C-alpha cells in the first residue's frame, strides 16, 4: 500500500565519517508506534533483517521528526542504500530514495 | 546523580477524570533544552521509551514551573505512577514520588 511515512531532505550523497540526520514525517492516519525503526537498508535488500544499521523511531511524539545515526555506524563502502521506516509488525511502512556514501564528483 | 529537576506539590493520588498540574523546579546550575520532556511512568519502568504520557518541557523560561496533563491522556488503572523528567540525550533528571490516579481512601 502506499507509504505512511514520508522521508523528507534526504540526500543524493552522504560525506564519508560525518553523522547523517534522517527527516520523516508521519502521514495524517498513521500511528507510529514505541518499537517502530528506521533501518539504512542496501538497495535490492530481501528482509528487514538486512538492514546495516537501524535507530528506534524518536520518541515522544506529539510535525517534523528527525533520527539521527552516527557516522561509526555508517558504510563504509561505495554500494547504494536507502532508509526504511519498519513497524512493529516487520512491515515497511515508508522508504527513501537510494544514496551512497561519498564524496561529491562531478557527475553529480 | 543528585535530581536536577525537582517536583513539588506531588499528591499521592489524583483523582480520576481531572486534569493534572505537574510543579517543578530547576536547580541552579541545570539548563533546560528545548526537547525535554516530563512523562508519567509506571513505577519499575525500565527504558525512558516506556512512558504512559507525556508533556514537552513548557516554554519559555526565564522560578516555579508547571506543566498540565490533559485527563484524557492520564492512567485509568490502579498502578502506581510518577512523573519523570528526562532530557533531550534520554537522561532522567528529576523523578517524583509515586501516585494513583483513584479516589480519595480511608488508609490515606
Amino acid at each position: 500500500g502506499p507509504s505512511q511515512v514520508i522521508f523528507n531532505s534526504v540526500e543524493k550523497f552522504y560525506i564519508p565519517g560525518g553523522d547523517v540526520t534522517c527527516h520523516y514525517t508521519f502521514t495524517q492516519h498513521f500511528i507510529p508506534r514505541r518499537k517502530d525503526w528506521i533501518g539504512i537498508f542496501r538497495v535490492g535488500w530481501k528482509t528487514t533483517r538486512e538492514y546495516y544499521t537501524f535507530m528506534w523511531v524518536t520518541l515522544p511524539i506529539d510535525k517534523q521528526q528527525e533520527v539521527q545515526f552516527k557516522a561509526y555506524y555508517l558504510p563504509k563502502d561505495d554500494e547504494y542504500y536507502q532508509f526504511c521506516y519498519v513497524d512493529e509488525d516487520g512491515v515497511v511502512r515508508g522508504a527513501s530514495i537510494p544514496f551512497q556514501f561519498r564524496p561529491e564528483n562531478e557527475e553529480d
